[PDB]
């Protein structure tokens, strides 16, 4: 049940097992990262570490490397040692690639073109549980440069894959999971990032430092403002028949829906 | 013959039939709604407003209940006693759900996440003859809490699936409608709205008040500098033979056609 | 090997045999037009200009017209007089338009709702070498009069499907060529446009005036402020083993990417 968690997940390299025990107390589910985290070199050490200093299983998803590769193999191999029931499968490109993770869950990590044509299926697949999206790997798949414009704002084409995983996600009822912000000291980036993915039902926000988790967590809980409104039209709503205006706006179920999942939000 | 009805459309709540002829009167199609604007309670009594005042059936669409419901087993029954041949069906997912509505023609609702990813099977089904998306069941079926943001411009998500629909409507040569405007009081981001669904090519803007009617037909309608043009760049063809420079621009058959196009609709 | 041309290709209409030089001068690749760049009453002209006035095969396309018209009968048959071995198929709608071009190598020009809806297998079609996009003939067959909205920007639409296409293109391993600037002494916009096409991963920037092509080749080289970071972080990166923190930012495998692929643009 991960989908109990809290928004704030954060990675960690596994080759970093001195920093397990903060990265747990600090975020609500850990990542440790066998993949692009860790270097090949340094993978194996990675692996040991796993093993060797375990975080609670109910908090903790690994990311092990993409399908095909030798590394995902001796990934798999670390983790027949270890409680761990949840992977994260980076550069996910088919159906296929999750299937063969039976039995594990699987979170399918979409950074590549060709995973976001084929995002739906990916998200079909029956041990999906989650879906994120990368914008670095995209750019650099794409043959890119950056995936951020000069006054921050991502990409179109970063824009439209956040879109892609978002619907594929939601369209087979798994939880969805927002970029990371690499500019660690851009908490106001962060925010303004936070609060519309939670406005728009990802589920988690993915964090690259501990320092960004208390701002993920913040900007789940919706504004005071927002509180305020959702609870007048629940209120409002309580008198009426239907279709309603209320503060000049057109309201029924769906907007009443809004409402109660803000304020579900400020109660969980 | 809905393709020929003009631009503004109304939505009409189907428990409220002392409005039936003022909406008809204002708006150039009625949606007379048996789904999210009348409450469970209401509904059966909204039914039987639907058999006891008729609209014109040439002018006139019924939103049924979503498919699978035990309301829209019971909205086909009361429409056995009408002569209504267009339905709206809510939460559109799958081509099954709108061919299980034959003989009668279906505009195709789009406002999930699951329509989204569905939306050409959906629109290249044979009773379809139009489709529309909906921000706000989007959201909330997302598990969102706003569809725009706090200078009011909808979501990237909402934004991707406008075009998601707009893209299959017109490749399988459906009617594409766009999404209500629920600020009732707010004109002006009406126009700016219902301009740029004219521009793109949207047929129809749908409306939840009659004040709206008039600026969507306005809207629709292009401004005197469009027009101006329009008629320059036509007028500057004539003499042409292929691709030549008008004011600065490139100009070949498809920017000859966008001219036609402002002048068909001023026309109209 | 198109791919290893610059990014800055030129339409030329093919009824203008005087300009063939000239284009070829000017522009890393020459698309020689048969389609929207000619009148209907040139096109037979333009077809035996094509034969009479031959430009190096291996730096020249040939935009033909759309499947199963007449004129697509006339250029192939026109094609069979000239060593030209690529050509660019106007309003792709299907891999099967694509396939039938066959021995030929294809790029396919997506702009209609019907070829959004299938880029993905029309990417994959075994001809296909590169997909391009275009706006105009996108909003003329939706029924729109405009591409772009006040400010200059595209419309939603428009930018909706280009992502499309780049995605599509790069998940079969294609070329992705970014659409025409039809506003010819825009330098500004155009620069904007081809900067933005070079950071996503576009491989070519399609122009229609020579004067264009300087603009497209400088956007393409990264700026002495992207180059100068990406050494510092490659520089960096010699140093480091996994993630690492540079100048506040999260850097790792995809950002080096990033880095070299700066790197390597400057370099070409
Ligand atoms: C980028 C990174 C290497 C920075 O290292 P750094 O220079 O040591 O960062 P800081 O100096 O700001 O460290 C601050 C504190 O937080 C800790 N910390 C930083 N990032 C952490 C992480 N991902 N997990 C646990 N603890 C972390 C540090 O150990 C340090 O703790 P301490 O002062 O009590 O000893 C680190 O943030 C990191 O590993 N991020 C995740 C990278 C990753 O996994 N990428 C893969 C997918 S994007
Ligand atoms: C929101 C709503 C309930 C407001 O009702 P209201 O409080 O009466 O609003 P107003 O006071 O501004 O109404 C003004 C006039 O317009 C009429 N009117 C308002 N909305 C109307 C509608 N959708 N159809 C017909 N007439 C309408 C009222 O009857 C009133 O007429 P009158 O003065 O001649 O008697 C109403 O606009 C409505 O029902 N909209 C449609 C809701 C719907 O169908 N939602 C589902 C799909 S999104
Ligand atoms: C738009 C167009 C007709 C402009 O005509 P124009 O008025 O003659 O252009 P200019 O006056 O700026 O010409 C300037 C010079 O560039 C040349 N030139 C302009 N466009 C050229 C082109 N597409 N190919 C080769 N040479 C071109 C002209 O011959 C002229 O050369 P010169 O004066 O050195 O002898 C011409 O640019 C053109 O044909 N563009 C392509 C249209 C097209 O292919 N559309 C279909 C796909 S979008
Ligand atoms: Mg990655
Ligand atoms: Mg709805
Ligand atoms: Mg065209």
């Amino acid at each position: 049940n991960l989908r109990a968690a809290g928004p704030g997940w954060l990675f960690c390299p596994a080759d970093r097992p001195e920093r397990f025990a903060k990265a747990a107390a600090a975020a609500d589910v850990v990542i440790l990262d066998l993949e692009d985290g860790v270097a090949e070199a340094q993978k194996p050490a990675a692996r040991n570490a796993l093993r060797d200093t375990p975080l609670d299983p109910e908090r903790t998803v690994v990311r092990i490397n993409a399908g095909g590769t030798a590394d995902q193999a001796r990934d798999l191999e670390a983790l027949a040692g270890t409680a761990y029931t949840t992977v994260m499968l980076p550069k996910a490109e088919s159906a296929a690639q999750v299937i063969e993770l039976a039995p594990r869950d699987v979170i399918a990590l979409v950074e590549t073109a060709r995973g976001a044509v084929c995002a739906a299926e990916i998200a079909a697949a029956d041990p999906t549980v989650g879906m994120m999206w990368g914008a670095e790997d995209l750019i650099a798949t794409l043959g890119g440069s950056s995936s951020r414009r000069a006054d921050g704002a991502y990409r179109d084409v970063a824009r439209h894959v956040r879109s892609t995983i978002l619907l594929a996600a939601s369209a087979f009822g798994r939880l969805a999971l927002d970029a990371v912000h690499l500019d660690i000291l851009d908490v106001e980036g962060l925010q303004e990032e936070a609060r519309d993915a939670a406005a728009v039902g990802f589920d988690v926000t993915v964090c690259i430092h501990p320092s960004q988790i208390p701002v993920v967590r913040k900007a789940y809980r919706p504004s005071h403002e927002k509180l305020a409104w959702a609870r007048r039209v629940l209120a409002a709503s309580r008198s009426e028949r239907g279709a309603f205006a209320f503060e000049g706006q057109m309201v029924d179920s769906p907007v009443l829906t809004h409402a109660e999942t803000m304020l579900r939000r400020a109660g969980e």
